[PDB]
């Protein structure tokens, strides 16, 4: 089946310049028998290639290209079935963009290409081409954020309690500062939140969820929360199904020696979205009392900026699924960069969660994320503050 | 009940400078007896004001401020319930940011306030760092523009079980119609709801799909030329038959159109209930060469979910985000972000429901270039209606 593949990459600036002549000649000769057409753009630091051919042929080729030592940071932008070829001839065509002025490059692209009967700008491929030509250095990974330049550098269990909590740090690696801590519920045998809640009768889960937070506040009180925020997770129903859950929480945290503003409530958008009605008065009560609110797993399930017109949380936590393989996904890159900017304009704190590799950290940092939660830095620590690991140069 | 209100505004650059000393002292003296406190930041071109007090009190005051001729382009950034007063003991006070070095204004603020975990503080900081970001440029001021019409020939087409009205989608910078959207009408010219109500519930999917032959027939004999035709379809109308896509192909080709000329609008709400089923339709549409738009994007609480799982050719920004965008910092921020994301993904963005020049100007300022709305072109039954264009003064 006819398929289109588009990707972008960068050269190693410390190595000798890539022989574009050899590249394009061998590409051209290899592509024609395989029925591969397309175009390659080069701006001095970055490549941009459009490839058209069968799914199989492009799957084989792209694997070779991904492993090629002539370039790095290969980011896939589009991969789709196609009704017709935009590019004709063949060699692989190549434009050295350093030789073109303003719109000369688009003019040469339009010489031999066909984008159907409607204006070229109605074709996604052409829009991607024009964006690379206009500002291709936008998602060029900076030199200080190359992954290879970095490397990474006690408490008891409490079985007698009905539940216990693990604390995980949210960190700002750029300042080597812990930003806040999230409390994560654990069963009396050290089990996950899913096992904890399976052990509770269905009619008691909401009440358990709210009332377990007493143990989280007690822990946070016994630890030196030195002006650090504590995040807690709650089902919206746990706050809603109570005469005064907000007031209950208030008495609990103040009794533990915390302050309202020190406590942030984390709810997932999937659970928020499905009940605006009852969340508005809960959020209102939480606001007036002085507690904060985060949207957790933003990007997972149903996730929206339109959520923000109704109300604005204090913090958004970008779900691990947008973080996962962000280094190779032009889509995830664009989406996360957009969330970051929107939150800046709205005054909403943004945290990237599930950060497991330096690659993820570097690319998230390149799109404006400064706060991070993940196993790369700190794992959850049962009834205590864990060790934090910091990235350090080389 | 305590509340916080934040807005940013702009000076008139061509008028004599406002005596802010007098303004602020008068403000402070009036505010404090009413239980109102806050601060005013000024950078030479823009104001940023934080107000604190009862919902009633700030409602009343902000209404006076919105109508004050000393400024314009008043955009509200925040209005929320508050637990405590951040500016206790200050009726009003001005900080001229041009009188401080970096960090200096924020350091002063924190000496009479009563921090980066607070949203008001983050918004203050953002104004001090890059307040000019959503400053409406001078050539995009609504008073610098006027609409003028570029004759409509609608017709009744008998013998058909439905009709279609056409509304243009326009690119005003190039004074160009980008595409036409086909909007279904009853045999008597009534609304889509009126059309579908006359059809039996179990046959509505089939009718929705088969009605498109009449949209294609209309576009074909116009002639459509090099323009796109947007048609609206329920995802379920596409699943109903084995070769719904194959049928659409036949019908548009018989009407003399090309696959890449036809674009299918599905509403985000209808896609996100069923990710399954749609993948197989979408595959067939792509292989056939037809294009896809997400309609009313931002009305089902929206898309970040969707874009990883596919990317449409076009997104149409919902009319709710367009409405009052000229006074909503939140809506401006959201639309600006969608525009940037789509640009990066090579997705075409259209703003829907554009009714006023105020909306068009602000939409233009956040990067939108395609527009659909009564400001430019109203739907015309079985024909191409008249189109109005903004022209500069
Ligand atoms: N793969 C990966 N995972 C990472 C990484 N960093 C952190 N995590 C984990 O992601 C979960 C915390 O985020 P969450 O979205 O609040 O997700 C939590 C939260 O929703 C929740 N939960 C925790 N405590 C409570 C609670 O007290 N009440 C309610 N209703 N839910 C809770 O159950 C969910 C799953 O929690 P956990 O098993 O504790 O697992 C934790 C955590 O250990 C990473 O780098 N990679
Ligand atoms: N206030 C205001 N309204 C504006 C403005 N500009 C356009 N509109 C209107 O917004 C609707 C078109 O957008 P839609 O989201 O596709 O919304 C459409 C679409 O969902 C739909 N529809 C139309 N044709 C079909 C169809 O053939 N099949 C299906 N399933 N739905 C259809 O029914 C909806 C109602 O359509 P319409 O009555 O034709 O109303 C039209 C239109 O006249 C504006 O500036 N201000
Ligand atoms: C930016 C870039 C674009 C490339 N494009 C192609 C191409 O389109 N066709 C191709 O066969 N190889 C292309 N390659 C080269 C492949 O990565 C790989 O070196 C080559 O296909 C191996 O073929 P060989 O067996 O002849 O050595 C490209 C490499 C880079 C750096
Ligand atoms: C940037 C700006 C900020 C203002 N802030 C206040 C204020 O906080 N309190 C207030 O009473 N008026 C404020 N005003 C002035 C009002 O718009 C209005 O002129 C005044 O309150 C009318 O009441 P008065 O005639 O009793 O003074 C502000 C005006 C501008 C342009
Ligand atoms: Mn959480
Ligand atoms: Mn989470
Ligand atoms: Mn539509
Ligand atoms: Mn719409």
């Amino acid at each position: 089946m006819l398929t289109t593949l588009i990707y972008r990459s960068q050269v190693h600036p410390d190595r000798p310049p890539v022989d574009l002549d050899a590249l394009v000649h061998r590409a051209s000769s290899k592509n024609l028998p395989l029925g591969i057409t397309g175009i390659l753009l080069f701006n001095g630091l970055q490549f941009f290639q459009v490839l058209e051919g069968t799914e199989e042929a492009l799957e084989s080729l792209f694997s070779e290209i991904q492993s090629d030592p002539r370039h790095r940071d290969v980011v896939e932008l589009m991969r789709d079935y196609s009704a017709y070829r935009r590019f004709h001839g063949t060699g692989m065509r190549i434009l050295d963009l350093r030789l073109f002025e303003t719109d000369g490059a688009l003019e040469e692209i339009l010489r031999f290409s066909t984008f159907g009967v409607t204006e070229p700008v109605n074709d996604r491929m052409f829009r991607l081409l024009s964006a690379f030509i206009a500002d291709g250095g936008r998602y060029c990974l900076p030199e200080p954020l190359q992954p290879s330049r970095w490397m990474m550098m006690a408490p008891q269990h409490l079985p007698g309690q009905p539940c216990q909590f693990a604390l995980q740090a949210i960190v700002e690696p750029a300042k080597k500062r812990v930003s806040s801590f999230e409390a994560l519920i654990r069963s009396p045998t050290g089990g996950s939140p899913v096992e904890m809640f399976a052990a509770i009768a269905a009619e008691d889960r909401y009440r358990f969820d709210l009332e377990s937070k007493a143990y989280a506040f007690a822990l946070a009180g016994q630890l030196p929360l030195g002006k650090h925020q504590l995040a807690i997770n709650l089902l919206p129903g746990s706050l809603y199904h109570h005469p005064d859950a907000v007031g209950w929480l208030m008495d609990s945290l103040l009794a533990a020696g915390l302050r309202p503003d020190q406590v942030l409530i984390e709810v997932t958008e999937t659970e928020v979205i499905t009940c605006f009605d009852q969340f508005r008065k809960v959020l209102k009560a939480l606001r007036v009392a002085g507690m904060k609110l985060a949207i957790d797993d933003f990007g997972a399930g149903y996730s929206g900026l339109s959520l923000l017109t109704r109300f604005q949380p204090d913090k958004i936590k970008v779900d691990a699924e947008l973080v996962r393989d962000i280094h190779i996904s032009g889509t995830k890159q664009a989406i996360v960069a957009s969330v970051v900017r929107c939150c800046e304009d709205l005054g909403i704190t943004v945290v990237a969660e599930g950060v497991e590799t330096l690659e993820e950290w570097c690319w998230l940092q390149s799109v404006g994320i400064r706060l991070f939660q993940g196993f790369l830095f700190s794992r959850p620590c049962l009834n205590g503050i864990g060790e934090i690991c910091w990235p350090v140069a080389r």
